[PDB]
């Protein structure tokens, strides 16, 4: 199955779903303290959800976490 379209997860018991549209780290479109890093592998895409540090919010452009204030 090479479905890479939308992975589903659980934030807090919800299911969100993770797409990837670009090559590169990316944040959580529910809750923006974990991230996603999506990455190519020749013509497949493999996505990994990754939390960043409590108190951080993870940037889509910056590609980082900046302080959640």
């Amino acid at each position: 199955g090479p479905l890479g379209s939308d992975l589903i997860v659980h934030e807090g018991g919800k299911t969100y779903h993770v797409v990837c549209h670009e090559e590169g780290p990316i944040p959580h479109p529910g809750n923006v303290h974990k991230y996603i890093i999506c990455s190519k592998s020749g013509s497949l895409w493999y996505i990994t959800v990754m939390p960043c540090s409590i108190g951080t919010k993870f940037d889509p452009i910056s590609r980082n976490c900046v302080l959640d204030n």
